[PDB]
């Protein structure tokens, strides 16, 4: 039942990549992820299964090979029976092969395989998960220069498999896209984009289990990535010490190198795209890096995967855990002030927050940031410096002084008549 | 497995009322309740059970129908089996049928008739509970001016049914009661008294599952509800981030028409029956509203449901979420303090508080307040603004200074002499 | 389901300790312990089974009893199947019985007996935890002047045992230890030394499911329990309302006659033997008091037990409930501070701590301590007082005013110049 993924690896100098990362009944943890000693298209890519035991990752089971046929991505996990799913695409046919395992990894089962039909080709991809009756295997394709994204549906328990649901289908290549129930018939996705350059990843939303589909533009927050390239984004709910609902978004920036996460709260995430907050890094990720993937503990407790090259044809998985603290039920951006002012913001709580925080800083994209709290200075005359603070059940309203923050009172960070500052950056989070 | 009731609403313009959300063992929320044409006694209730699916309130099946019977408030829920239970009174004959499903919803099956007995009638209402071995179903009654609240229990999974423990037995008409196994043997309980009218709760608490009860009075905050008209309470358990346990109580005031909720402390609760916290809304309930239920994730996170008219003879089901934030470990009322005094206060804790916020207001009861924190001002003299805090193992203690609140430094809510406060409010929280 | 353990015991006037609470499969808790009429090796003890039914502890059942036969302490606990395993040491002969119910607590059958060998006795003590396919029950042995800590394993659901890892084998008289899974391999210890005197606990790690283990020095915190006897440690895993994992001790110091507990990060306790935090007393503990055991819930929310003497021939269990509140992410040691200074604190958290607390005292050792937040005083020339706060990705620093702490201008608490302190102590704890 507990778990521990810090410093976890499964790297044995093969190229083990673009897999998914679950939990069994048993509460062990399990990787399904594309075996090969290369990554170039029509290599020698085999599905394989690896189960964490004892802080080891297991010699892998092969779930399906073929000479001299090349499997791609793994999209798959656990279903609610228990039985495994894991599903890729054959690179040489774009056909989508579907296998099972009801012992846990032990054997597989061929169960389906998707033909192209018109399709250049169906590409299966990400965490696999239950809507209703039905349980959906995410795929893209393309059709020359028209693209889709689809849902590949089992409602018998992954006997019998068929095209389901469509998600998008344009002339935009949205590929790599993670759906998350939120649920009672409410689902958000995060779709890459093309290449992935552009810094962009892209929202969309279902109100009804996938009947219908809104573009929601692109996933925003104050502070982006720039024109980055964004891969494989994946998506997890949790739910603050309260009972607030937010969605965790973490995806590889192939330009920084690192994969981080991003959070918003659902209310936000439902209501549009835009109110994501800024990004953590939680793993380095060199090169071609990561295709992450979540396993949750206790609506609170998020454990990670994803993989990394250490070189251009080896690489492996790395595990990690993500510390999300008490994530505040309302947050402003950096916004400006300036002295001798007041702020008035509406927190959209179902009550007043019982806490709030301010904080300072000389730019909307600081590297640290000060707390605010009432103090004083005198520069020949009497001036306040910093917030007084007011709380109600709709707005938090701040009162500025004289200096915005500063004081020249304080060693190191407050020392001059310098940092007496008479405009800058305030932030205020709240927590119910 | 998630869960989202923000916005949803089971209405078809029948008169749907009086009814119970809760949970499937395969995590679907369901309701039970009286679909009618009208709400006046002797009219066309029928016991109906609805699912939510995909977002949307299943074409609900029939409970039990008679005509030319009336059945009135539905009560019930969901056993430890996964049996569901529903009961019902029937307004002709005041006697309590009792019906079971085994395959969630889709087939029902009559348990049990009770006969009145002696009785005016049993009047069934409310969520019903597991008690060690016995699951209830909560009964009022009336003979003549005579008034009782009963239990009526199974032993054997819900196959048979008799009465059992005698909640009360007097001359004051409590009816409508909410019970909340706390537990290994604690029971909280909560009642309409009559009407309603008065603005009262009554609260009772067995520490012996049943076998006994203490009358401990009116549930009592700082600010009440004045003589309101309050109905139907319900009630449901929670614990910390860190394991300390609160009781949350729903309630319909049907003089302001808003449905609100309130916290305890269980340490309080058990103690006696003040200490409860301010209301908080969490829908708008006009006329005839509302008829609350929930359902509660991890411990933390309240799914709810009410009742709504949307005129005299028609209404729906309106579900919402509350969002409890992290509730104080210790809270003290909003009390009077002056200028360069100390205030003492014992906060009751296991440990030391980690973390204390002092707020200010100029009354009791106020709609907006600050958060004291010391600054300084300068009006001749040197003065300071607001109070210092000690912490310890025992007390939390406070050092106002020369004005309790307020410098004129401040732009807006603290921008002249005149918000320098000597006297005021405090309210003291604190989170271990 | 719910659980209140506030105020509960077990008490007969019997010698009563020794055991162990656990929670069966259908949520109700119970003891496993050793009744007798004394303490005295070569009396009477049996062990016994009590289930908490209605907030009363069952007559106990008769787990196993010889004349003239005595069995020791009762290790043991839930298996992940629902069967319980009862163990105990038969005073005579040094063997170890082994026991288990099917049946929660009504049947009982002997499974195993270990028999010495060559060892003086095998002493079983402590809860019993599964890793991976094993369950295990902790045992102490002696061969004349060498110690062993060992496991005594099944792997086929405690239908056969056998001697398995060992611990520590040496000159150090190491006896009662607590081993929490933690997991995916690593499981942590700690042990008590010999009589307990001594003021110290000794940890222990291993990072292969109890393969290798690493002995990692004494249990260190800040303020410890100087020389103190320490007995009968026992751990607990927790996370925090955004997934951080943290270890809590609990421990019986016979010296001060209290039962404490104290945590520790889990990434510290990896790390090393030091970083706990401060004790907290959650029960007195007379003379040959206690014996602690807990339940976890909701990863949150610690019920726990200990034995406690009411004369040196009677005892009984007595429950209580621990409330951790939110542990800080980051928590410093008090440390010495001056005027006019900058403080560099690494938190060494995953993302920048959202929330702050700065707090201030005469010692390192404090009763009391009072919030820092930056204020003014006047005394011939202008000073602040307390600290200013800068927050990053990596570091929390602090600037001093000319005062650490202190006005003179607040009741009671600062009311003087004699308050105004040019030097002191800090802590800081951070929340991410």
């Amino acid at each position: 039942i507990p778990h521990r993924l810090v410093g976890k690896a499964l790297y044995e100098s093969y190229y083990d990549h673009f897999g998914q990362m679950d939990i069994l009944s048993d509460g062990s943890l399990y990787l399904i992820y594309r075996r090969a000693t290369e990554h170039v298209g029509g290599s020698d890519g085999r599905v394989v299964f690896s189960k964490l035991e004892g802080g080891i990752w297991s010699a892998p089971t092969i779930v399906a090979q073929a000479g001299g046929q090349d499997f791609r991505d793994v999209a798959g996990g656990t279903m609610p029976s228990g039985r495994i799913v894991a599903a890729s695409t054959v690179y040489e046919t774009g056909e989508v092969k579907v296998y099972v395992s009801d012992d846990s990894g032990v054997t597989w089962v061929h169960k389906f395989t998707l033909a192209r039909g018109g399709a250049d080709y169906n590409f299966a991809h990400g965490k696999s998960f239950q809507v209703g009756a039905r349980y959906v295997i995410p795929l893209y394709a393309a059709t020359g220069v028209n693209y889709e994204l689809k849902w590949l549906e089992s409602s018998d328990g992954g006997e019998t498999w068929g095209e389901g649901s469509t998600i998008y289908s344009g002339n935009t290549p949205y590929n790599e896209t993670s759906y998350l129930p939120v649920g009672d018939g409410v689902i958000l996705a995060v779709a890459r984009v093309g290449s992935g350059a552009g810094g962009a990843l892209r929202q969309f939303i279902s109100l009804d289990d996938g009947g219908t589909w809104t573009d929601q533009g692109n996933v925003t927050a104050q502070n982006g990535d720039s024109t980055d390239i964004l891969v494989a984004p994946s998506l997890s709910y949790i739910y603050s010490e309260g009972g607030t609902p937010h969605v965790v978004l973490l995806y590889t920036n192939r330009t920084t190198h690192f994969c981080y996460y991003r959070t918003i709260l659902l209310a936000k995430a439902v209501a549009g795209s835009s109110g994501w907050t800024e990004r953590v890094p939680v793993y380095s990720a060199p090169a071609a890096s990561g295709y992450t993937s979540q396993v949750v503990l206790g609506g609170r407790r998020i454990l990670g995967n994803l993989f990394r090259e250490t070189s251009s044809t080896t690489s492996g998985a790395y595990q990690f855990e993500v510390y999300l603290g008490g994530v505040p039920d309302f947050e402003s951006d950096w916004f400006s002030v300036s002295s001798n002012s007041l702020y008035t913001l509406s927190h959209g709580l179902q009550r007043s927050p019982r806490r709030v925080v301010v904080e300072f800083a000389r730019s909307s994209s600081p590297s640290t940031w000060n707390i605010v709290m009432p103090s004083y200075f005198n520069d020949g005359g009497h001036k306040g410096s910093g917030a007084q603070v007011e709380v109600g059940s709709l707005n938090i309203r701040l009162g500025t002084g004289a200096a915005v923050w500063g004081t020249g009172y304080f060693g190191g960070i407050d020392n001059s008549a310098t940092t007496r500052f008479a405009t800058g950056y305030y932030r205020v989070r709240a927590w119910i």
